């Protein structure tokens, strides 16, 4: 085999990047680790930006988006007393965010590629990443224990954080930015009626609480924990308790619970690398970058990477400008600062702090009264929340 | 003696209430421990927001105000490349802030009280508050080493950090909040050209700078130093090439220097007190709290303080409301936590911070290019620069 250029990953970033391509007559070829259901199972995003969408309508993937997933106009903090809301629709100059699972995306592009009938080497193991700075770089692999080679022109190194791609970049070349928060998200799943037709972001004593959703008989529910805690401590009923006793009065009495169908913790984790290349091989979404949870930018972050990655990979192929990959890490990493600047203050605000003296807990409530109290204060969570202008 | 409401300190604050009253027909009585001259070596403050302005003007005391403080627009911010300007005035909605000494505005409101013969005991040693909660308080003082007893209705806590008031008020009845920054403000006076019409706040990788001003051949110069360093140290030429070493190329091109009439370093600190009240004591300024004099909001917030304070002993006085004195700390308090974030956050962002890693880093800078590059953005050092409306 040989092929035009071999994507590592058949995730959301991936995936994205196999169709686009797809479509511009660029021969692109996945190769994934894990089967499709595996990759299937994955629950993790909900809440996606206009641009992740856009992109989705140009990859000729959002038929079912377009019926499924929910307009957003606006979001609610609730911080020790009350409960403000914000006019994302209306302080970010008409902007929105859609709910539409990270699930329901990768099944989605999963079955536009199988369809186009690209090609996905689903279950390629020993996946390793040869002659990067070359003329011509290659991929070897094995399925079963054959070992086979696919030559191409580039590399998309999209297998995310634990990715083998990052790893082939001499050490030396790369530098690293990495925050590790301590504590983590107790994610619960419920096939429940949602408390609210918005999403509240709750800052209480006991820590972090998050409402959320995935239909209006599907809600997502979340609570910050120790990252010491194990899930097979937390059974339904001890969830229920700890989020009813974290949220506002009003509205824990209006919560509908039930059985969990998925229970999960993930550690928040803030990481940045610069730069995303090395020769051939140009690292997207989260195996360049990860970010806590909390601004929900992750997947957000990879769209507009391969968005970036994409339009580039024309300009080299269709126009000849392989000049321009160049770059590609000076365009991806203006955005991810910003979005990590973003999801980092999020973060801090909402979020129970162990060994924090007086001075910072004051400071923490002065941030939240004085951001949701003023307008200009306010346009700065639209701006932001919604999403930055691409370039 | 006995009289209304006795002052103790007669600094901005003691004399700011202090002149008010007296227009207002409450008798006054300033107690202060140094001599007038004194006080009136201290350089302090130099940027006062409007409603410092029109209290200023409000006691009668804006005549050569008026005529000599300086009308500014604009400030910029200089971070490590280039050199963005805040338009105050326009983000805003109209706003700004007037160059004029804590100095001059000293010896306005001293000039003011001499001259309406307002009580001012000068050199009062050995002050001593009594029967905070009773029906009728007293200060015992010293004059040469003769104790005598001025009986009053209140008492206005007006001594400053390190002031007697706030003592006074049993230690378990006050909560404390308290931030210390790892560094100083060094500060040299020059009888010199100022290098902008406008003033440069400037975070180089050396540490912060500052250019301020007195007039158009008066300036004010500031580098961030370890708490460890001694002006001893710091002669004029040492500073001159640090100032330099630390500015816009071409604004160190530009920069006109000479010998310092007076040099010195101010450790910022962060210091909220809450109540600001005990009985018939009211401590007001430095004695309730302190901020690092990077927002230059010190003396705009007693200004805030007495403003609050004068008109509460108004009503009781003249419209016998004696109670609505117990809302003197919920009143402050609001306007306080808000000038104490602001000035944080400033500090925060524009200065050398020694032992932060490279995510941090990477956040610092992201804080200014983020912040001074989106509109609303902007607005909020806008908001807060000029100050937040009073209540
Ligand atoms: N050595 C490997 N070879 C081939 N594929 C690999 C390898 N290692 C990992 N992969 C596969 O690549 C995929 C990586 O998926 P994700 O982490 O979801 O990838 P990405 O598209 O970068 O991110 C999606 C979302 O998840 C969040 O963590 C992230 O912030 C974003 O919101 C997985 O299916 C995984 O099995
Ligand atoms: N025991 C005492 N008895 C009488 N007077 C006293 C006593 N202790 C201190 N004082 C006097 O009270 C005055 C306090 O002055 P400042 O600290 O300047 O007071 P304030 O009006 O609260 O603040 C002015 C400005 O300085 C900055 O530190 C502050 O943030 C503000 O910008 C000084 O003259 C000092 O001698």
């Amino acid at each position: 085999m040989k092929t035009q250029v071999a994507i590592i990953g058949a995730g959301p970033s991936g995936l994205l990047l196999g169709q686009l391509l797809h479509k511009a007559g660029i021969d692109n070829v996945i190769l994934e680790r894990q089967t499709p259901d595996y990759v299937l199972g994955r629950i993790r995003a909900g809440v996606l930006e206009q641009g992740m969408v856009d992109l989705l309508r140009e990859a000729g993937v959002d038929r079912r988006m377009a019926r499924d997933g929910l307009v957003h106009e606006g979001v609610e903090i609730a911080f020790a007393g009350q409960r403000r809301r914000i006019d994302l629709k209306r302080l970010s100059g008409g902007k929105t965010v859609t709910v539409y699972g990270q699930t329901e995306v990768t099944r989605d592009l999963m079955e536009a590629r199988e369809a186009c009938g690209a090609t996905t080497v689903y279950q390629a193991a020993e996946v390793r990443l040869h002659d990067l700075q070359g003329e011509r770089p290659y991929v070897t692999f094995e399925r079963d224990g054959e070992r086979l080679r696919l030559d191409c022109d580039y590399i998309a190194g999209c297998d995310g954080f634990h990715g083998i791609s990052r790893q082939s970049i001499p050490a030396e070349r790369l530098k690293v930015f990495e925050r590790v928060y301590p504590f983590g998200w107790l994610g619960l799943l419920a096939d429940t009626p949602p408390v609210s037709h918005e999403l509240i972001y709750a800052n209480h004593p006991r820590g972090f609480a998050l409402c959320s959703q995935r239909s209006a008989t599907r809600s997502r529910y979340y609570v910050q924990v120790p990252l010491t805690e194990k899930v097979e401590d937390w059974s339904d009923e001890r969830f229920w308790t700890e989020l009813k006793a974290r949220l506002p009065a009003e509205v824990a009495e209006k919560l509908v619970t039930g059985p969990s169908l998925e229970k999960s913790i993930a550690p928040l984790r803030s990481f940045v690398v610069e730069p995303m290349q090395h020769g051939r091989l140009f690292l997207a979404g989260d195996a360049a970058h990860i970010v806590p949870p909390t601004g929900a930018k992750g997947l957000n972050l990879a769209a507009s990477d391969v968005s970036t990655l994409y339009r580039l990979l024309l300009k080299a192929y269709r126009e000849g400008r392989g000049e321009l990959l160049e770059r590609y890490s000076a365009i991806c990493l203006r955005r991810i600062w910003k979005a990590e600047r973003f999801s980092w203050w999020m973060t801090s605000v909402l979020h129970r702090f162990p060994d924090t003296d007086a001075f910072s807990q004051r400071i923490q409530q002065t941030e939240l009264e004085y951001y949701l109290g003023s307008e200009a204060g306010l346009a700065t969570i639209a701006e932001n929340y919604v999403g930055l202008p691409y370039e």
